[PDB]
């Protein structure tokens, strides 16, 4: 589910700010990262990442090729492939609590300045 630029703006609403990251900030990170989709799989032999965020399964989440992930989110990988971003965006939270927006490489490479473009209001 290929979500667009604006869209992404309105359901990240519950972020604002949260941790000292814009909307902007968001939704830039967010293209650069799964490129707006929510069933984004990226997969090695030793971790995979999912969701529109991209939250990796080998502490965060648990699943069948990590069942022993510390799963600090405590949570099922997969309830991050569907269209409720309310579990996910929870999740985002505890990341951004231990260890912060650089957990997201886009956010600094490609998201901490030129936020202009990434405005979804007046
Ligand atoms: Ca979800």
């Amino acid at each position: 589910e290929q979500l667009t630029k604006c869209e992404v703006f309105r359901e990240l609403k519950d972020l604002k700010g949260y941790g000292g990251v814009s909307l902007p900030e968001w939704v830039c990170t967010t293209f650069h990262t799964s490129g707006y989709d929510t069933q984004a799989i990226v997969q090695n032999n030793d971790s995979t990442e999912y969701g529109l965020f991209q939250i990796n399964n080998k502490i965060w989440c648990k699943d069948d090729q990590n069942p022993h992930s510390s799963n600090i989110c405590n949570i099922s990988c997969d309830k991050f492939l569907d269209d409720d971003l309310t579990d996910d965006i929870m999740c985002v939270k505890k990341i951004l609590d231990k260890v912060g927006i650089n957990y997201w490489l886009a956010h600094k490479a490609l998201c901490s300045e030129k936020l202009d473009q990434w405005l979804c209001e007046k």
